[PDB]
């Protein structure tokens, strides 16, 4: 049919708190943007911790795909930063919901008497640095393909947000891929070395191998470990 597209049932606003939430984020590390790799990394760590735990008591938890990794794309001519994960994923419900909405008060409140020493640490506690996401980048991209679901597409300027069925059908197997379309003055995570120096950094105590799709010297192109 198309009346659901025709009723636009695939938009949403986010919740006030989020708002917030994003606004502190965004203020408080405007200094130190390069933090928003190493929440994504840890993100995907834990969307694995969590699929690992799954497949300890159902058998075919790993039947949509057997590998456990982390995989880190650069698209410079298309102005992407692509974070993959073999994780949990997420359904359509999880995407609207645990992206969508949110101890809150506390730390809301925390935050801005944060700011009045640092945020850093503050928001990798609270489980918040995917909002971290939004100081490098104009858009944020989150393709989902959980075992529950159909893959889903959440995307967001942040001032509003959508889910869609992906058309593209189940290309990640299981998973999720977050995508960042990069704000012009961010173009220099596109470079290899940086991303290269930047995920070692941030993935030197992740428990799951983390790549970087690299160039090696023809001129080859192959997932390059980066711990």
């Amino acid at each position: 049919g198309s009346h659901m597209l025709r009723e636009k049932s695939e938009k949403f606003a986010f919740q006030a708190e989020v708002n917030r939430m994003m606004k502190l984020i965004i203020n408080s590390l405007y200094k130190n943007k390069e933090i928003f790799l190493r929440e994504l990394i840890s993100n995907a760590s834990d969307a694995l911790d969590k699929i690992r735990l799954i497949s300890l008591t159902d058998e075919n938890a790993l039947a949509g795909n057997e590998e456990l990794t982390v995989k880190i794309k650069c698209d410079k001519e298309k102005n992407l930063l692509h974070v993959t994960d073999t994780g949990v994923g997420m359904t359509r419900e999880e995407l609207v919901k645990n992206l969508g909405t949110i101890g809150t008060s506390e730390f809301l409140n925390k935050m801005t008497e944060a700011q009045e020493q640092s945020t850093s640490e503050l928001i990798g506690q609270f489980g918040v640095g995917f909002y971290s996401a939004f100081l490098v980048a104009d858009k944020v991209i989150v393709t989902s393909k959980h075992n529950n679901d159909t893959q889903h597409i959440w995307e967001s300027d942040s001032n509003e947000f959508s889910v869609i069925a992906d058309p593209r059908g189940n290309t990640l197997g299981r998973g999720t891929t977050i995508t960042l379309v990069l704000k012009e003055e961010a173009s220099d995570y596109l470079e290899l070395d940086t991303i290269k120096n930047l995920v070692k950094k941030y993935s030197q105590f992740i428990n799951f191998p983390i790549y970087v799709w690299s160039s090696k010297t023809k001129t080859v192109w192959d997932w390059e470990l980066m711990n």
